[PDB]
């Protein structure tokens, strides 16, 4: 299930000091080509709402929004704070892996080294620099380029059964049905439907949700991802890889060996409906991370533009 | 009383974001000819400028590579050959590069389009139940234009200098830049560029000084130009003494305010190739009920 | 049954500008008397651990502890210099938590009904943190209180070693248990009630923990309120989550906080204290249950210590 | 080399907290004769001293009274109306105890605990020497030593408080230290903070700061103190090297308290001549933490 590093890796492909990995496949020419896909100006946000009500993998805590001062305060007391202008201010506490996200190459690995031989000792507490190598700031202008939706739900004409493993054949079959063709630097966005089952669940159902096996991609997608020179793979599930009822070889192979970024908890329902209606599954994607030095991932609001 | 109330209907919660139309996004995309990209964000960390008493953003790890050096058997999520690092942030949503929502500021008892201030509540009571930033989760992706006031003036701006309508129009003309409806205007004042070289005393003084920014007479012009948003590389956008513009932009016009953007590298590039118009991806995070958002604006040429 | 305010309240008892409520029952003489109960020097912490594993009423977040710098950092990088170059090595940490997220006192600013809080304080006085928080009845008003005499009433043992799910603890139960224990309450006492509920939480799996908060929970009922008033208690704490019985109106919250100005303690841990009291027969002790000094807050975490 | 490793056994994680015994708590309780109490905490808010780069504590509300003014129908969770709140803070961000896991030198902490035992919270935090090991400690006898009044005025900037000063102050007060005591030291430093403007507050931490010096450590050992707390930020004198931190936390297993507020207690003791008191200075029960906020209460 875990592909041997020596037979399948991108270490050294972009130099022995590179910290960007497969983001290097997104070059200026790939961005210009993506821009030519903005023909209609349609836009879609591929994020879930950042609030305390969304899926987040235990033991991670849900994002938590609080206000510092509100409109209600001025109803209560017109004389709040220091001028005729009235204002509201707020705060957030959240896991950076707590919502729609990119995971950096510093997020996961196996053994004592990360992508391109970076030692795990380089990934420290925040007060010691956090991810001092392979931090998400290395890709603060990346993931703006060409995106491609693969709608596995519509390809399967049904429910992915509980814990279904999405294969190479499934991905290629869906792209063929769509008459889509991948290019180097593409960000692949996979619709599994899993997040579309969350919000209707009651509290017991939401506990069960994470105890269940969960649909996602399998090990035989990893050579394909390498062959297609994708920069990142995102999905509308929580762990990208299929999760059983714990090896996680796809995480290890993508992040450490290929230097390919992982996107999770994206929201693809409205994008997928639009692509079904206009037949265009390739689009311009603005999926830049936040500029967070030493972080091992970021929340974002990916925008698909057609 | 100059205002846009009702312009887009009595139920509208998006304001001047409605100037960004699909056709205008298509036009902006045609500006992507080289593929050059520039992040207009400052780093999110505890060392950036933030208006007191706002807390600096604060990053912590939940588990790190160092933990596995210390204890190879670390199993945050159970026994696995896979090793992981996870992290967290606490920050003001007004604590870094930001958009301010229309729910961020007003005067009197009403916000944009007659929304009562009673609609803007604690997070447990819905936060901004109207005019929350989620209303523009697909906005601020379109055409951007830089106006470089430092370059126009030929020197660093005086402490507390009021940037006038004449300065904005004059600088755009010298650049041969033409604004279009729906544009996001990004203003280089230079103020934030001074921050990172400051020592702790300098950083305290930074917020005691008057601070350069736009003045009241820019508001009719911003209205006439049908801008969707105005952002700057200062902390408060408008000039601050040792806030009429906030009130008029957010409440009366429904025009968004961007603060603590980073424009130094973009400004050098635009001076070189002569192009101050670009495609801008400056979408907010999707945070329902929030009164603003962090972001990472990307200028694309 | 919500007890009518006019028949049962302490408004004005300690003046119409008072913000401390029943904490005023704890007097220097009552503290001196409580200190005389320190005869053996046995100590018991009545707190649950502050971590992300404890009971917290949804949608409140679990407390969350993170490190800023750790020993592991120096294993990975001996030269780690967080402050900076030094032979001394440091570890530092942070917490994010609800102040109602663990073992707690709830201030009189935490709960009320209608438009007024204890002693006629307008609800408009309780604002966002940036506008002063609880500008009246904040927990700082009792930064020196809740150190005095405590009395355990072990309702679990009184009822034979267990309480049914959702059981309503009555006046008669409280008096009956105190009589069995040969305990006598005095004005100013902090009453600590063992319901056993928190003793069932930690073995639950994620589904069980979700169910825990969806179903009825044992606690005190409405007819305990006049008794609490009678007895001139300063505060009432329990090892459940809501103090009063919760169904599958919450009049007790309203009557205690608003009408009487009596403080509510929740998610205390009483199992070891109760075992000790069963063995030595002493249910009255010195209690150090001071809140944190947090101006404008509507409650506080704490580590209550029973001293015998 | 002076140290307590092994004094309380190889498995011990409590250090000098073991000097506080039941009999010593009983003795301390007899000092409660007036029933007067004093909080020795500063307010937890964003306005207090906190050593950079630590951030100030930050209080926010989840729901407030104002919400029901704006919207009578607010239903966060009823006729009952509720206010709920949150705190984000460094555990070293206010009045505090520092655990034995907070500081050391070399690769070993108190009693030979490896520094590899002190990990991220997701990996157990301080898996040994966490503050939970003393969740019932620091309730016992406290003694104030008022160095400000002993010196007859405010201490000079960066003044090193010596063994002779501590002994001299105790002698002037007619105080007698006993084993198990918690020593509480008034330097006055925190009493200068709140009147400072933002520039002064920046300078405050760049300046040398008054505190105890190296020659106090053998005396702290000989006196069998459980912990030493002060109303400065770092306990030991800080220059522009921190041997006292290392010797106390790693070698002796003695706890360090910082940012205590002693103004009102010190005034009371000067008036009635009593500098010994019952102290309730328990930490919060935070497993794997390397310190804790608290509200220490002195009772006389």
């Amino acid at each position: 299930a875990l592909h041997p590093h020596e037979k399948l890796n991108n270490w050294g492909k972009w130099g022995d000091d590179d910290q960007r990995g497969a983001a290097n496949y997104i070059t200026p020419e790939r961005i210009v080509a993506a821009a030519r896909l903005i023909q209609t100006g349609k836009t879609f946000s591929l994020a879930i709402p950042i609030d305390s009500n969304g899926p987040v993998f235990p033991p991670r805590l849900p994002p938590h929004h609080t206000m510092e001062i509100t409109g209600a305060d001025y109803v209560a007391d017109p004389g709040a704070s220091p001028s005729p202008i009235r204002f509201a201010d707020d705060y957030i506490y959240m896991p950076l892996q707590g919502s729609t996200q990119w995971d950096a190459l510093s997020h996961g690995w196996y053994g004592e080294s990360l992508y391109n031989g970076v030692p795990e000792a380089a990934i420290r507490s925040s007060g010691a620099g956090g991810a001092t190598k392979l931090g998400i700031e290395n890709v603060k202008t990346s993931f703006l380029g060409r995106g491609v939706l693969v709608d596995i739900v519509r390809f399967k004409g049904g429910s992915l059964p509980e814990g279904y493993t999405i294969t190479r054949a499934d991905l290629e079959g869906a792209l063929a049905k769509q008459k889509s063709k991948l290019l180097p630097g593409d960000i692949l966005v996979i619709r599994t439907g899993l997040v579309e089952s969350w919000y209707d669940l009651d509290p017991v159902g939401r506990a069960s949700f994470f105890l269940n096996p969960m649909t996602g991609i399998g090990s035989d997608t990893v050579p394909w991802i390498h062959e297609q020179r994708l920069a990142g793979v995102a999905a509308d599930n929580i762990a990208l890889e299929r999760v059983p009822h714990l090896a996680l070889p796809v995480h290890g192979n993508l992040l450490r060996d290929l230097g390919v970024y992982i996107g999770e908890i994206w929201w693809l329902e409205e994008l997928a409906k639009d692509c079904a209606q206009d037949g265009r599954y390739e689009f311009f994607l603005a999926a830049q991370p936040l500029y967070i030095p030493g972080a091992v991932g970021s929340p974002l609001n990916p925008i698909a533009v057609k």
